[PDB]
C-alpha cells in the first residue's frame, strides 16, 4: 500500500546522456544509436535568440563545431541536419547503451518521467504531465535543455519530450524527438503565453479510485452524476470535459474498487462544489491531476 | 525555474537489484561486491510471521535453499550469515556494476529517494523522508520488500533504508543496511503503531526559500519572531522544535534570498495560523516538509 508520485526508473535514459556545446553554448544530448540529438538553440548566442533564422545560423556550423562528449570521452561528429526544432548530430560510434526505443508523439493529460541533466550529466528524475495548454510544469535551469521525457514499457523507452523552453511564467515548452514543439511554442526569445491550464478529469478520477484502493474513502458519498451533468461542473471549475472514452478508460479502476465511474465524479463534484474542508486524500490537500488511469493500475499492481 | 519532488537518478541501483527466494518467498536482495542484502523474513512463511525465531528459523536453511538471480541469471551462493534483521549471502561473483558506496543511517527529517522493485525488477522511483515517528510514507506492494532508499554524492551511494514492513495504517518501517530498523519496529506481524507523524520543520522553511526563489511569494508577511516563540506556534501545530542548528543550516538559502531565517518563520507562523486560504505554493495546497535545505539547494542549482 501506499500511493507515491513515482517516476519510471531512469538507467536506461541515463545512458544516453551526452554533451553537446556548439561555440559557448552548452547543453544536453540524446545519444541513440549513431545519432545525437538536441535542442537547435544549441547553435545560438544570446544574441541570437532573439529573432533567430536557424537555417541561417546552420550555415555557419561544421560537423567539427559540434562538441559531443558522453562521460569524458569525445564522440566524432560526421554529419548534422535538422529536423523541426531538433538537430540530429551524426557520430561515428553506436551508442553501446542503446536501450530498445520508440519516439511517441504524447496528448494532453498524459504523463511521463523527466530525467533532468546538466552537461550531458544527471541530476534528478520526476515526473510531468503534458497540459492541456502544452506547457509541462517541470524543474529546469539553464544547461537542462535537451533532457528528455520518456515512458517505459518493460525494456522499450518511448522518448516523448526535449526540453527547449521556459515561459516568463515559470512553466516549460519542449518538442517531441521529431523536433515539433508541444502547443504553439516557438524556439525563440519572444512573448509566449500560455492557455489555460485546465485540470485533467480524467486523472483525478484516477487518482481518486487510488486514493480508494489506499484507504482514503471519507470524499465517498451517497450520489451519482451524468456526464452532461458533471461537465457543467467541470466546465465551472476549468476541468477537462469528460467523455465516454474516459469512462472507458477507468473500467478497469471502477471493476476493481466496485465503484461506478459516475458515482466518482458525484464525489468528485461534491469535492470541486464543497471543497476539502481543510482534509486531504494522499497527502495532498488539492485534486491531483498527473496520474494517468494507466499509471495508477501499474503502481497499484507493481508491474516492473 | 520550476521546483519537483525530485528522485536521485536510480541507474546505479538499478544495477544491484537482484531477487531473492528461499522456499516459497520472493523478494528483493541489494548485490554490492560479493554480497547479497536482504531482509531475513525472506525465510519466513506467512505462519512463521507471527512469532518467529529467526537464529531457529535459520538453522534450517542453508547455502543452496537461498536462490539469488540477477537478470536471467542464477549467482552462487557460498555463506550467508544474519546481521541484525538482514541477511548477507555471499555469492561466488562480484557484481561488476557495484558502484562507490556507503553505508549510512539517517536522521528523522533526512530525504532519500527509493527504488521499489518487485522480484528484483525496478518499477519505480520516488522522493522519502525519515518521519520523526521513524516511519517513511512510501510505495510498497507484497514483493517490495528489500527495495532500498538511497542518496547519491556525485558517484557515490549512501544506501541508508531496505523496506521490510508496513503497519496496519499503511505507514512503512525498514532496516538501515546493517539490518537495524528505524524506530522501534520489529519483522513480526504484530501490533505495532507510529507515535505522532509530527512535520519536518526545518524542511518546510527550506520549501519555503525554493518557493520564493521561484517566484511563489505571497506568504512573505512583515513580520518576525523569535526561535522561543516560533516554538509555541510549533508546538501547537504538531510541527519539530526549531533549532539554531536548523537555523545555521537555513543559512545558504537565507543568504541567497535576503529573507532572515526569523522572518520565513513568522511567514510559516501566519500560515499555520491562518491556513491557505485556497492557495497554493509550488503547486501544493499543504506545506510540504520532505525536502531538506541541502534538497534545495541542490535542486535550485543543479547538482549532478
Ligand atoms: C533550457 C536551457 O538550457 N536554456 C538555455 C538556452 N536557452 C535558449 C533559448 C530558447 C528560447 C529562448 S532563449 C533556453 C533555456
Ligand atoms: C514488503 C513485502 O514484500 N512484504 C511481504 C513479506 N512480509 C513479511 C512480513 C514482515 C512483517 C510482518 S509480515 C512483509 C511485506
Amino acid at each position: 500500500s501506499g500511493f507515491r508520485k513515482m517516476a519510471f526508473p531512469s538507467g536506461k535514459v541515463e545512458g544516453c546522456m551526452v554533451q553537446v556545446t556548439c561555440g559557448t553554448t552548452t547543453l544536453n544530448g540524446l545519444w541513440l544509436d549513431d545519432v545525437v540529438y538536441c535542442p537547435r538553440h544549441v547553435i545560438c548566442t544570446s544574441e541570437d535568440m532573439l529573432n533567430p533564422n536557424y537555417e541561417d545560423l546552420l550555415i555557419r556550423k561544421s560537423n567539427h563545431n559540434f562538441l559531443v562528449q558522453a562521460g569524458n570521452v569525445q564522440l566524432r561528429v560526421i554529419g548534422h541536419s535538422m529536423q523541426n526544432c531538433v538537430l540530429k548530430l551524426k557520430v561515428d560510434t553506436a551508442n553501446p547503451k542503446t536501450p530498445k526505443y520508440k519516439f511517441v508523439r504524447i496528448q494532453p493529460g498524459q504523463t511521463f518521467s523527466v530525467l533532468a541533466c546538466y552537461n550531458g550529466s544527471p541530476s534528478g528524475v520526476y515526473q510531468c504531465a503534458m497540459r492541456p495548454n502544452f506547457t509541462i510544469k517541470g524543474s529546469f535551469l539553464n544547461g537542462s535543455c535537451g533532457s528528455v521525457g520518456f515512458n517505459i514499457d518493460y525494456d522499450c523507452v518511448s522518448f516523448c519530450y526535449m526540453h527547449h523552453m521556459e515561459l516568463p511564467t515559470g512553466v516549460h515548452a519542449g518538442t517531441d524527438l521529431e523536433g515539433n514543439f508541444y502547443g504553439p511554442f516557438v524556439d525563440r526569445q519572444t512573448a509566449q503565453a500560455a492557455g489555460t491550464d485546465t485540470t485533467i478529469t480524467v486523472n483525478v478520477l484516477a487518482w481518486l479510485y487510488a486514493a480508494v484502493i489506499n484507504g482514503d474513502r471519507w470524499f465517498l458519498n451517497r450520489f451519482t452524476t451524468t456526464l452532461n451533468d458533471f461537465n457543467l461542473v467541470a466546465m465551472k471549475y476549468n476541468y477537462e470535459p469528460l467523455t465516454q472514452d474516459h469512462v472507458d478508460i477507468l473500467g478497469p479502476l471502477s471493476a476493481q474498487t466496485g465503484i461506478a465511474v459516475l458515482d466518482m465524479c458525484a464525489s468528485l463534484k461534491e469535492l470541486l462544489q464543497n471543497g476539502m474542508n481543510g482534509r486531504t486524500i494522499l497527502g495532498s490537500a488539492l485534486l491531483e491531476d498527473e496520474f494517468t488511469p494507466f499509471d495508477v493500475v501499474r503502481q497499484c499492481s507493481g508491474v516492473t
